[PDB]
């Protein structure tokens, strides 16, 4: 009941400017934090040797795209290890992601660990002098961080303990960034996983997202300096009912309404296994919904905005060039979408049915 | 982990539907649901006898005014005995408010009670066969419910017992009335009583409102179906530090962007204490706030609207007119107040912006 | 942090008294609590009409069966109705118990009701206006009260909804019974119902006598002033899976040991179903388990104890003698059995044997 | 509401026999586990350099007394650096701590660290990489292992994120340490420093145990394979109202019996800052209190055990034997508290008839 301010008035203008710049308009996130073990998938996806010059190359790739990319990145996710690195023209990563109007990101978490007694259920570790991390991180570039909790729709899950446990990790991890000027990230992805339907997800991400805010709270969170990093609400990978993009954009505007404080600075959707197109039309309509949505609604891509950059760069570095116009690309389709301004092709156009008509009331 | 809806989408409808026409823009709540107790306090303020036809004179005072009123009351809270009550004209009460556009609600909480182990504290009780006074006061006309709950600001209240305890309850009413087509109002009320600042004050009530919202998550309330009746943010009563309107404002919507989601409906300001004039000029300074406000900032007042109506009446029928004048004038004040355009020059629209100078970074 | 004591010394020894006296070695509880609906259907199984004389003579039956009792009988819970009725000799049932040794107990809950979005889950109402009732019943002669919780084991129950809002309810009730001078048996009791094996009921139980006790503890319940009234751990009534009495009384102690706390007075047994005599054998298995058991062990059985008493009475006043004769039959073995010295006797009828099952209203 | 199953029968028995070897009658635990910062102030205040050698040749003291500590020290605890340390013939620490009949435990905590917007308030590290930890330190030796937390009394302290958040970090550090076949000792303690009461202490004791104890519910910790360290319930360090002995044994007495169930194979409460007589003397106290005290009740000292050593030792090697004595009359002193059969000088005789004019039920 009483009060021991976390933040000064200086503190909180600094989170919370550094919150805005990264989701200001048309603009959203990359994630290329992709620890050792992730981007070795990736790599090895291509035929290519994880060796640290081809983990230097790849992301020097995407870093140095051309201009065009500027107002597309409001912020660029790293791991530990690219951070450190440096461009062929011996500037640090984050001077070139600064130069080309992009505020430093730095993923923190040190990967999930099972929940004994669960359904293979995991949390999140990665708290352990986090505090002294962060303030070298910041000294060297970054102004914000991340940390990815999983969730996962089954029979029994997710269970309550590792809602509770995921939601409070991510508090602890918020109020440690919080301390040392970093703008924390709050993932908690529920996978998609699954043949449940959407109903069961926006259910699921509903609750799961008053868990988190809850522990936001408890742990005296500036949510006004932070951002969210929620997956978005849709059907499970192999659900056997079939959905509209429009379906899955009320589902997950709604899911948010019902649980995202408006002072959350903004919402940056992770891809999941969406393809490059997907995750850009979802955003699209994700932002075409015809409800209030008081905080930006943009990305914070992985695999949508690389996947077809990975492929075109083969490893080879002559496909520099190619491989940059593909995540160009994708960078401009998903700019456009988080301000709903993105089409692919013609959309539905015709066909205008009798009875489907657009009603909140059914999620 | 798994959805048993609590609600159809045609019982979803009509709990939005209900809940958006009493927060219309330019309508607010007036509450006249003084349980038997309090409205002897009033009457014994005029030196009037508590009488069952001084209460029904009083009540009709009100709800017969002119038609000025109409636009500015989107609903009308009473008290069990008033809407088994009829009008000279042998109208109902409930029928002479639709008449006028105005929403019934009636108030179904059964008073405090304390909370053992507590310095002072109380819950509310009121729940036992609340489910049929709800389905039989939904066929008697009333499409809204309210329960007011009461915490206290002091050396070591509102505790957490108080807080987990009447978040609870009010989930558990929300629940019940939802289940009845009833539009249930929470009302968490923080009393101004104390010496704390503003500061002090906001904090609790941040710390209330997330409690009170965690607990309708968890009992699975449609938030779409309801309405929020908190205290403004405001210094304690005997605070020796002054604030301006724009402060007050400033700490009562940040508290509420902090943590109600912007999918409640609206949000119904209870006076508390302050005089007419204070609580029209704060609504109005509250809707000018300059951050973004996703629910209908509005009132539901009870003091506020009646303060000078009683005074005028003074328990004489003579009076009635000057009496209903005192009524009106404060709705139509209010009407313009939920609307950011109340001005003491009579009934103008948008006020003389300022300056932008201070920052919300202090709060 | 700061305490605000919800009991003085003195209260705190008439509470503890009161709850040692009820549960002294070898003296256990007569539940004859069955309110109006309840025991109707108990009449209704021997063809016996429903009218209160036919329960006020039943009633008269039990609690005036011979002296032989008065070591067996800690306790009486009673219904409201059968509190205020007399003996033939116009005597009060509250005189009569008293008169055989026997503390006077009323349940005080108005039942369970729905709780909305879960599958057939319920919570239980009873708390308005509940400190006064309780000051009444005081002044009448009851020292300790009754209040029951319903949870059912199925794929998606108990939910974690369900749980904290009955580990809740019960809190409250137990709080105001102790500010009146009421020692509150709580019961929190999980349904046999089912196919579920004696390992998921021991689960269950543990989750759920976990959750009630940290909820006495945040209500600040005296727990030396109260007594538990919980399901014994068994199998499911449909579970294919046999177990022995040694295996149920194993599972019974360890979830106990796991959950209450030495400061809990005494465990009440409910019957659930069970036959007078696997009620019996059961908790004599329980007392005879070698495990440490820092609580009294006995019974609070309402069908276990009025089977055979029933039957044999069928309504018909001259089997007065032989319907007694069986209830102070069950009353002996149950009196051995929460002392381990229960070896059943030879003939006990096969209406002792007989599953004393039945379904609730709802599924 | 469905059990998944932390640990197989095998894996529960192994943690079952360690906890009660560790706690076996007239058994404590020696708590040189002292990191190289707090070892650091104990050397200091001998005037000794704080180098390796030094904390080996201090810890080889301890650690090689005579053969008659051996049926005193049921476990010891060690800090990492230790645990891979030899004494001067070639032996590694943990082999001689097993030659005497010792249990070797292992510290696994990082220290605390601040909770940002409490007034001082600490949660501890350590979750990282626990896991693998835990496995090599079983593989060397170790069986079990402890976690200290750090909570204060004070105007606004323990506070709800406080108690909420060591609760559950203690939970997550005794999931992992059973998954590894280590029995964990959850130290929630509770500091002295202060001018609060014994009733405050006792209050406050109780809410942080019962909080410890749901938490390890809802991370489905098995309480038979864990051990409690709490702090004794004392007045304040700066209270000005004195106490007898009698009088603290019944008031940690009663607050354990509240709140810690049967389950729990063991109490080993932490000297926190008493002299060695005054723990010994309490602990002594504690075992005589007339109450049913389900679980052991022994000693985990540090300080309590090593202040005449750490002082005849000196840092001087020629101090060997005279440092040595004064550690094992400690030993034998606590051993026969953790009996009852303490007396400060001259024995007398173990009788144990009954206590002094003490309601409990003022407490």
């Amino acid at each position: 009941p009483h009060s021991h301010p976390a933040l000064t008035p200086e503190q909180k203008k600094e989170l919370s400017d550094i919150a805005h710049r990264i989701v200001a308009p048309g603009k959203g996130i990359l994630a290329a934090d992709e620890s050792t073990g992730s981007i070795a998938k990736r790599l090895q996806s291509i035929g290519t040797e994880n060796t640290e010059e081809n983990r230097r190359f790849y992301r020097q790739l995407l870093l140095t795209a051309d201009d065009r990319v500027n107002p597309c990145i409001g912020g660029v996710i790293l791991f530990h290890e690219t951070l450190y690195q440096k461009a062929d023209d011996g500037r640090p990563f984050p001077q070139v992601i600064k130069s080309k109007g992009g505020v430093v990101g730095i993923k923190v978490d040190k990967g999930v660990v099972p929940l004994a007694g669960t359904n293979g259920e995991t949390t999140t570790q990665g708290l352990d002098g986090l505090s002294e991390r962060c303030a070298q991180y910041k000294k060297d570039g970054a102004d914000f961080a991340k940390w990815r909790c999983v969730l996962k729709i089954g029979e029994h899950t997710p269970s309550a303990l590792a809602i509770m446990e995921n939601a409070n990790v991510l508090a602890r991890y918020a109020s440690i960034c919080q301390q040392n000027g970093i703008v924390p990230i709050v993932e908690p992805e529920i996978l998609p996983d699954g043949d449940h339907d959407l109903k069961r997800c926006q259910y699921v991400t509903e609750k799961v997202l008053a868990a988190v805010y809850k522990a936001l709270s408890d742990h005296h969170i500036y949510l006004e300096g932070t951002l969210l990093k929620p997956n978005m609400v849709t059907p499970g990978h192999a659900c056997t009912q079939k959905y509209s993009h429009e379906e899955i954009a009320m589902a997950t505007v709604t899911a948010l309404r019902r649980t995202v404080p408006p002072a959350v600075t903004g919402v940056t959707f992770l891809s999941g296994g969406q393809s490059e197109e997907e995750a850009s039309i979802n955003l699209n309509a994700i932002n075409k919904c015809p409800l209030l949505k008081p905080w930006a609604l943009t990305f914070s891509y992985g695999r949508a905005l690389q996947a077809s950059a990975l492929k075109a760069w083969g490893g080879k570095k002559e496909n520099l060039k190619a491989a940059q116009e593909e995540y160009v690309k994708r960078a401009l389709a998903n700019s456009l979408a988080c301000q709903g301004k993105y089409t692919p092709s013609g959309q539905a156009g015709a066909a205008a049915s009798e009875s489907l008509f657009i009603s909140n009331h059914a999620y």
